[PDB]
């Protein structure tokens, strides 16, 4: 095809959805190196979550595909005869998957290694990273939601998708007139609850709202929920994620016969502790396994944690500023030319980011030529696949088309921003593309993205199913 394929994409790209918008669309054969389509490939645009590609590759570079994260528990000395200690520390070192059950097993160890009592205070130590909890230009009004999760070294991850810094809020109706039962889940007895919610008559106005008023650690429920309606689970953030982890760990300890007589709160392992006793430790799966629930579902926590991890590796500075310089650096070292990159964050959430479709495709190029390449591939959503962990953010797109089970792309979405970028493998060769829609006045031009994606899939020796 080539110029015929060009014509096909030229046709797609006029669509009345893309009215008033800029679009970096770039296609390259991995093998031939040749450029197969270009348009505004050098234009600066916000990537939203496509930023994640840059973060993922950097992290792979700087930490290696087999890097593992640690949590541990420490006291100044071994427990004393009746099984006692003074202060006690739960210490995060950036594990983006540390779970309530992981906490449990660590508690069980503290018991197993002799401790009957924490006769002083328990600290949640998250100082491996700085404590700047949110990016300069993140929007305040987003904060209660999961994707705006606070960023902290010590952070508990909820459910199999390892969403950090949240709690699940359960809202279950009673009967018409009667109020509704609200659970804060993991955050119970950590965050405040202000339940003004009320079950309404069956099949009526659903007007429920689960909020955390800016600057507070209070879950505000308000509005109505119909009696016949199904129970609403809902993911919501909390302030100081390490304090929550502290609280959960108190719960864990007491639940393993370890009494905690003092306060729970934030604290760093003191410098005057030269022979600290590591009573318990946990180790996350290596970075390879972590990239999946990260990239599949586009997890902001993980991204921004890895930036601060890149920060700690290259500079010993668990900080966006260093993490970010260590991102630019990593990439330059990968062959990627970063002239057009503007880094504000690692997830894409920052409006302050900028990219170009060549900078993307460049990166895609350099990535498939890598010791890690394979694990990089394993992270990206694969179109039209039911199983959330295969489909990721593309599970419900390009179904029953050439691209289904073929195209390896990464999504990026925001009020005025869309993006699709990855690999089109197949019989007639591998292929690499970037489509970065920006400023479109309506809904995210997903039809265009998908229509182009299928085009390439056919171009690779695939057929639409029947
Ligand atoms: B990325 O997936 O573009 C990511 C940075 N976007 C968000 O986290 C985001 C921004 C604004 C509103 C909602 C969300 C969540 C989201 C949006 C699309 C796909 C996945 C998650
Ligand atoms: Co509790
Ligand atoms: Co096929």
């Amino acid at each position: 095809r080539l110029t015929e394929l060009r014509e096909d994409i030229d046709a797609i790209l006029e669509d009345p959805a893309l009215e008033g918008a800029v679009s970096g669309v770039v296609v390259v054969d991995t093998a031939t190196g040749e450029e197969l389509y270009s348009r505004d490939g050098g234009e600066q645009l916000l990537p939203a979550s496509n930023m994640k590609l840059f973060t993922a590759a950097a992290a792979l570079e700087v930490l290696g595909a087999d890097h593992s994260f640690g949590t541990e528990v420490a006291a100044e000395s071994a427990p004393g005869r009746r099984g006692e200690v003074q202060d006690l520390y739960l210490v995060g070192r950036g594990d983006p998957t540390l779970s309530a059950e992981d906490l449990d097993a660590m508690a069980a160890e503290v018991a197993a290694s002799g401790v009957r009592t924490v006769r002083g205070d328990l600290y949640a130590d998250d100082t491996w990273f700085d404590s700047e909890r949110l990016v300069d230009d993140w929007w305040p009004e987003d904060e209660p939601y999961a994707y705006s999760a606070q960023i902290s070294a010590l952070t508990v991850a909820h459910g199999e998708r390892f969403d950090t810094g949240v709690t699940e809020v359960s809202v279950t109706p009673a009967a018409e007139g009667e109020p509704a039962d609200v659970d804060l889940g993991a955050a119970e007895g950590y965050a405040e609850l202000d339940n003004r919610a009320v079950t309404g008559a069956a099949g009526s106005a659903n007007t429920l709202v689960i909020d955390r008023p800016v600057g507070t650690n209070t879950i505000a429920v308000t509005g109505s929920l119909p009696a016949d309606a199904a129970p609403v689970t809902a993911l919501r953030t909390v302030d100081e994620p390490a304090a929550l982890a502290g609280h959960l760990f108190e719960e864990a300890l007491e639940s393993n016969g370890v009494t905690v007589k003092g306060d729970v709160g934030l604290g760093g392992v003191p410098a005057d502790w030269q022979d600290a006793e590591v009573l318990a430790d946990h180790t996350s799966a290596e970075l390879s396994e972590i990239l999946v629930p990260f990239m599949k579902f586009s997890n902001n926590g993980h991204a921004e944690m890895l930036v601060k991890s890149i920060g700690q590796e290259t500079a010993g500075a668990g900080t966006w500023d260093a993490g970010l310089v260590g991102v630019e650096e990593a990439l330059s070292g990968l062959g990627v030319d970063t002239a057009g990159l503007v880094l504000n964050d690692g997830s894409g959430l920052s409006r302050g980011n900028l990219v170009t479709a060549d900078t993307v495709v460049d990166l895609l190029g350099q990535a498939g030529s890598a010791p890690w390449a394979q694990t990089w591939s394993a992270s990206l959503p694969v179109a039209g696949e039911s199983d959330p962990f295969v489909g990721g953010t593309l599970a419900n797109r390009m179904r029953g088309t050439a691209a289904e089970g073929v195209v390896e792309a990464k999504t990026g979405t925001m009020s005025g921003v869309s993006a699709l970028s990855g690999y089109v493998p197949g019989p007639e060769g591998e292929l690499a593309f970037s489509i970065v829609n920006n400023g479109h006045s309506g809904p995210a031009p997903l039809a265009v993205q998908d229509a182009i994606a299928v085009r390439l899939a056919e171009y690779a020796g695939h057929q639409a199913p029947e």
